């Protein structure tokens, strides 16, 4: 077995270990990638790009379907199943292939193939072929789907984002559980391309939403074109010879027997930190077995072992991944020099129609820190999208922004949106957080006419006006003498 | 006569008479409005929003015929062109109603019916009825369609916005005449509504685009979809019996004859202040006939004389008309006591696919900007939409974007974009240039995936790398010790 020294071991060849890759590199020449898997990132290979990818696909054929609104008339929207899946194939593809020539781009002896785990809090083994002894290791494993036991029983029928993308048809009909980011979107797109779908979820939650209010609005708007029970009471999901048979009750609480051809497992995703012999270490884990770190600096209680991206459960977003590798690269490079990252504003995005967007501080951390049982030093400033103007131009207004202010100051906190162009309003907030804006100063920016962002103009006034601040504070636009 | 005393008349209740209005009234009670045409407003009327109405039902249409790039088919699309029109007339019905309920809540002494022309500095006659003698005047007439006397000839055929939203139909065949912006947009509509349409620009002008290389890259996308020459030659429009013989040259210079069922002016805007009785005051005017005005305070040469709106014919959008009503209001209703508005970064929008944005200042102003243009202290960040991961998922892979930056500090300066959801960037870039940014802080800011401002952090790189700031002192992520 052949024994290799290095000061940096990152375990995944993702997006957040390939970020940590090239962080490392510029403080130390001895930083090794290791991956058991495909290259191309999850992202490019089953992730966001496919996902988009079909969701592309479903609005063009949607689309198709809702012009009668403005005076026009389409005959027979036919989707070619084979066609839909075989574009997204080849796109799909296409991205995977720039980063696979990234990855071949570096150092051949920077690459070990194989899948690695801890011997002890200084050597890997990978595979039965190699062992890695690295004064500093970044676990960059991401996650892997997972769903509850009784969906099992749905065999060679079940579906996840690791084998969705690769049918050569379109399915008939789906069952989806989990009601999150990846359910809706995927629920939806293939509703939107005449696959018959129902999407179950158990615990009331809609994507990320927060928001009470919010997550029914939002579900209730689903359901103006798909099933979608957030409170579902799911008995079995077994699968026979042509189908898998669900059985549940609906929202009449009506007990129901119905086939699908197959299930698609959006469920809680499990971060890879379970097979690769932390027991090994002295890594702290939570009651869940999922290892405590520090936020800013990303290292587990071994000060020497980092945690990055989808590994370490927390803003499991692209982007975030991204950071989490510069953060983890830069601190397992120059360790024993350890600097705490400075996080972006989160920004959280579904590409559902209508979009959800989360911006800034969530509720329940603005509740936690900008309030108690009793007090809020907080405000709300809210709109709906079914009276804005240009929203209802294109036939899209339907959904709600609410925006969060600190009620003293009225700095900008956060805000949830169920909307269209969720996805640039989200952007647009998102600067203005990082920036620490007030509303106040928000309201003094260009606001175009006629488009979506003055919805956001009429949210800001809501809760500027709700402002513990000066009447005479309140000018949306600067006069100078 | 009937003759009445005020400390400001508002000549025009549009936008920017409205909200001078508003400004006015909260510094004192004397102040009329005074309209000779329709309450409703130019932009709810005949403007912006039947413009965006036309331009929703085009794009649905459009992209009905377009569903096969992801696999989808159809077998027929068919424009009912009287409901095309219809719903376009009935929302906008909808829109110029609430600004009439908020005319009709005015007070009715403040509200004169009438066109005023000045008899001297102090004193409108408001037709043949009224006269006012106002301490402050605030000119807010907007502007009308004007074209060359030879579209003239088009008689009853000829189109403007004043009129084409009151056609019963789609018609057949429309050519489009004139460098106007609105030309391309309507122009483009039309086209895909199945209207057989030619548009004739003038003098290289597409869509206000400044950039050479991007008014030709437009120039030819647009030519993908529908005739357009930028630099047409044209004889002669001639009514005939049921349409208009149009007489020109083609793209190869040959002389060509074509009947199109009417012809529409978009041959540039004229301002409302040749028919004001202007030459009964001391007010100086420049070669062409357009009063004089400081820019921040709105004044002509005359103190107590404002001029508001489109009728200064600069910064012609509805938004910069809101401001423009502001500052003029509060100016005649302190005067006095005298403002000068603290502008909005500039932002206007071409509503074509793809669509152009331009921000902050423009390329001829940043070319002023430098004493030594040969120096060259800016610096041109770019980015093609079409290797845009993104915007190719959607289908939508066309256009650019150019970022302009001060070469020392990075400041940004300004941009021009032909792309997908220029609208929602040039809204992130507006507010970007308003507070100042630089590049290297805005590539510090939440980039999401996969999105289309990820090609606005190509284009920030771009000019980046071109500065001459340190180059390992500009990190994309902050981290801290
Ligand atoms: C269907 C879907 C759609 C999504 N859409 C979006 C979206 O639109 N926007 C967004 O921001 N995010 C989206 N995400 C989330 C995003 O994909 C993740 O945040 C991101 O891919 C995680 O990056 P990573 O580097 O941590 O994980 P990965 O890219 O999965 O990297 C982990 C790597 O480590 C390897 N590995 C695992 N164990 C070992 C081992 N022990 N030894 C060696 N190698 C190992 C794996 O093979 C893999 O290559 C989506 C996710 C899914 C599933
Ligand atoms: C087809 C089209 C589409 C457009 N789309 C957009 C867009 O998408 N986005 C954007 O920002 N801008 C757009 N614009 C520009 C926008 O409409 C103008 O910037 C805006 O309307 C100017 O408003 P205003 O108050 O200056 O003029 P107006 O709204 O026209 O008000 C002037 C008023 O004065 C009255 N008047 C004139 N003379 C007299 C007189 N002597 N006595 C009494 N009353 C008088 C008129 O009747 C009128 O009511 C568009 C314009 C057009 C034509
Ligand atoms: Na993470
Ligand atoms: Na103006």
């Amino acid at each position: 077995m052949k024994v290799i020294n290095v000061d940096v071991a990152i375990i995944g060849t993702g997006t957040a270990g390939m970020g940590a890759y090239r962080a490392a590199k510029k403080h130390t020449d001895k930083v090794v990638l290791i991956e058991g898997g495909a290259y191309g990132t999850t992202c490019a290979r089953v992730g966001c790009m496919p996902s988009k990818l079909l969701i592309a696909a479903a609005d063009a054929s949607y689309h198709a379907s809702q012009t009668d609104l403005f005076g026009i008339q389409v005959d027979r929207i036919s989707v070619n199943g084979k066609a839909v899946m075989k574009r997204i194939q080849t796109e799909r593809d296409r991205f995977v292939g720039f980063v696979v020539e990234s990855v071949e781009s570096f150092d051949e002896q920077d690459k070990i193939r194989g899948f690695a785990k801890f011997l002890d809090e200084h050597t890997l083994q990978v595979d039965d072929h190699s062992q890695v002894i690295a004064k500093r290791i970044v676990i960059a494993t991401g996650s892997r789907p997972n769903y509850p036991e009784f969906l099992a029983a749905a065999g060679s029928r079940l579906l996840t984002n690791d084998n969705l993308f690769e049918l050569n048809d379109l399915p008939k009909s789906v069952a989806v559980f989990g009601p999150g980011v990846i359910g809706l979107e995927l629920g939806q797109a293939l509703s939107r391309l005449g696959v018959i779908v129902k999407v179950f979820g158990r615990s009331g939650s809609v994507a990320n939403l927060q928001d009470e209010e919010m997550k029914r609005y939002a579900e209730k708007t689903f359901n103006e074109e798909f099933y979608f029970d957030a409170k579902a009471r799911v008995i079995s999901t077994i699968e026979k010879e042509d189908a898998v048979e669900v059985i549940y009750f609906d929202k009449s609480g009506q007990k129901t027997t119905e086939s699908f051809q197959y299930v698609l497992a959006a469920t809680g995703r499990k971060a890879n930190v379970d097979k690769l012999g932390l027991e090994n270490t002295s890594i702290e884990l939570d009651k869940k077995n999922s290892p405590l770190f520090d936020e800013l600096t990303l290292q587990t209680s071994v000060d020497h072992i980092f945690v990055a991206g989808d590994a370490n459960n927390t803003l499991t977003l692209l982007h975030e991944a991204a950071d989490d590798g510069k953060v983890a690269g830069t601190n397992a490079g120059a360790y024993p020099v350890i600097a705490q990252g400075q996080r972006r504003a989160p920004l959280s995005v579904v590409f559902t129609e209508p979009q959800v967007a989360s911006v800034g501080l969530s509720l329940r951390q603005i509740e936690d820190l900008y309030a108690d049982q009793d007090a809020a030093n907080y405000v709300v400033g809210q709109v709906s999208f079914e009276g804005q103007g240009r929203s209802r131009v294109m036939g899209k207004n339907k959904g709600l922004l609410n925006v969060y202010a600190d009620r003293t100051s009225g700095e900008f906190l956060g805000a949830e949106m169920f909307g269209p162009a969720a996805e640039h309003i989200g952007h647009l907030l998102a600067w203005a957080r990082q920036q620490q804006m007030t509303v106040q100063a928000m309201l003094t920016m260009p606001f175009y006419h006629p488009v979506i962002e003055e919805g956001l103009r009429t949210a800001l006034r809501d809760a500027q006006q709700k402002l513990a601040i000066e009447k005479h504070d309140m000018n949306e636009f600067i006069m100078t003498h």
